[PDB]
């Protein structure tokens, strides 16, 4: 059947629809819009469960009362819902609206021992998230950042159990750095990142540091050193020592320290996801992860951008294929963003590749046999974005006479506005919507397109690095067609 090609759209909802005080402030101003999007077709929506405004308080002081009002108005609404454990900072910056910060309680902690941070080579500490060397550090009265981590997301599945046995949430996405991607954050805006520098390395925290010359010793450099010829954040990749032609990114030590900073994203992930898989263990539940889209200097042989960021991506060397494999033992989904973006759109001296990326990220997912879905990266509200999110969401289009052979899992488009409200930009939605629903109308029950959410198993056995890191060895990927058969129409 023709509902066999349905891909489910989700609309993230405002920033700060609880807001730091722990007060749902606009239900009324919500549900006119939620009842919008009911009726233009779109299957649910997502928000952030933001860690500091849940445990403000102290250790283990949980407020659940603002989001179960917020969780029941969307079901009242008859959306469905991903959520995600936001363990990081909402905004911060200059100009910025809503400005969540993690805990208070954590960040006395970090005002006497400033390495819970991920700090650069100037020593400058980002605060939006706590750095993975602190991950097994019984540091934040008594409890490691997993500890943490793991009881947040155990509360919520005993205080929001009548939601999730009710099946109004889909998934949960737990976050796993900044921005809630499992990452380092190696572009910052708040330390004057400007696109597209090719940021910097994020390693530079006592235990993280600690770790790595702990690591060169064993492997008989004990000499070897953090790098000091990279650069800064504003860089161009041939301006520094470590990604030039011939640099030390290529380097025994260079290569050596490349496989460490991205052995400590993928372990990060897995031992968190871990963690949420026995929380949320026999709930109607997936689970799924964000990964971010890095494709400025993805055209360059160096990947400068990618590699600061802590995917080890280059043209010989899969960087991306290991975090599906990993994903696989947990069962779950692998959500990426920039699905709207054309190379032709990047400035040319970025050497940008969207496009490039995406392909590669998705069928390094479909390859390892596990879910990907995805997310725009800046909002856009017209027919050309649109149709680039429906080509990568159904890549060799739909099948008449069948499931098509590759197909996203789902697309969440960011963000919930006045602006998307309007209407000219909403009626194109609602057609962007009806293609990604290849021509069918709205499907209430998911088993009908082949998506009904089973008990959440527990985690297959541990897969040791050397195994993810086969995952590295390069595959072409799968044929793209070059626009999609499932048009809005400009
Ligand atoms: O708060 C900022 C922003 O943060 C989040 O986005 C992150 C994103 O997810 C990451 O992928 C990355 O983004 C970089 C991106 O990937 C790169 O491609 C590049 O962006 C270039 C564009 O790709 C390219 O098309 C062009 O952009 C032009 C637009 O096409 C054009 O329409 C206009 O853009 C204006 C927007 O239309 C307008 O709405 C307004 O945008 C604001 C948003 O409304 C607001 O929600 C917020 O956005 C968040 C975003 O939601 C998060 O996901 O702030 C926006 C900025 O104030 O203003 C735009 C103009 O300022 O003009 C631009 C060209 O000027 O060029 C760009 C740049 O070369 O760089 C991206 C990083 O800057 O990181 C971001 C940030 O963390």
């Amino acid at each position: 059947n023709m509902l066999l090609n349905y891909v489910p759209v989700y609309v993230m909802l405002p920033l700060g629809v609880v807001n730091v005080d722990n007060v749902f402030e606009d239900p009324d101003g919500l549900k006119e819009q939620l009842l919008q999007l009911r009726a233009a077709g779109v299957d649910g929506v997502m928000v952030d469960v933001w860690w500091g405004i849940i445990e403000l308080k102290g250790p283990k002081q949980y407020d659940w009362r603002a989001y179960r009002s917020l969780l029941q108005l969307v079901q009242e609404c008859g959306l469905t819902l991903q959520a995600i454990m936001s363990f990081h900072q909402c905004g911060g910056n200059v100009g910025d609206i809503v400005n969540i910060p993690i805990p208070q309680w954590v960040l006395d902690i970090g005002e006497s021992n400033h390495d819970i941070f991920y700090t650069n080579r100037s020593g400058t500490r980002n605060k939006e998230y706590l750095t993975v060397g602190v991950d097994n550090e019984p540091i934040f009265h008594g409890r490691t950042a997993i500890e943490i981590y793991s009881d947040y997301m155990k509360s919520f599945r005993e205080n929001m159990s009548d939601f999730l046995e009710s099946g109004l949430i889909i998934d949960i996405e737990v976050g796993l750095g900044p921005a809630g991607e499992l990452r380092y954050p190696s572009y910052p805006q708040s330390q004057g990142w400007e696109f597209p520098g090719i940021g910097e390395f994020q390693c530079y925290d006592k235990y993280l540091k600690a770790d790595f010359k702990a690591a060169v010793a064993r492997a008989g450099h004990p000499e070897w050193e953090l790098p000091d010829d990279a650069g800064k954040y504003n860089d161009v990749p041939e301006s520094t020592g470590f990604f030039k032609s011939n640099g030390t990114y290529v380097t025994e030590k260079g290569k050596f320290f490349l496989t460490w900073y991205s052995n400590k994203l993928l372990n990060h992930g897995d031992q968190i996801l871990d963690e949420a898989n026995k929380a949320f263990l026999g709930c109607k539940v997936k689970l799924a992860i964000k990964v971010s889209g890095i494709h400025w200097w993805y055209k360059v042989e160096n990947h400068a951008a990618e590699l600061t960021a802590g995917y080890y991506n280059l043209n010989d060397r899969d960087g991306y294929r290991p975090i599906a494999r990993m994903l696989s033992r947990h069962h779950a989904i692998l959500n990426f963003t920039c699905l709207e973006m054309r190379d032709s759109e990047q400035p040319s001296d970025a050497k940008s590749g969207p496009q490039e990326l995406v392909q590669q990220v998705l069928s390094g997912g479909w390859r390892e046999d596990i879910r990907v879905a995805g997310e725009n990266a800046l909002p856009r509200y017209d027919a050309t974005a649109y149709n680039q999110i429906i080509l990568n969401a159904r890549p060799q289009g739909v099948n008449n006479n069948g499931p098509p052979k590759l197909s996203m899992f789902g697309v969440t488009y960011l963000r919930l506005s006045d602006d998307l409200l309007q209407k000219s930009n909403f009626n194109i939605f609602k057609k962007f919507v009806l293609k990604m629903h290849a021509d069918q109308d709205y499907c209430a029950n998911p088993q009908k397109y082949n998506h009904a959410i089973t008990p959440l198993k527990p985690s297959a056995p541990k897969i040791p690095i050397e195994v993810l890191l086969e995952a590295t060895k390069p595959t072409l990927p799968f044929p793209w067609l070059p626009e999609t058969d499932m048009k809005v129409d400009g």
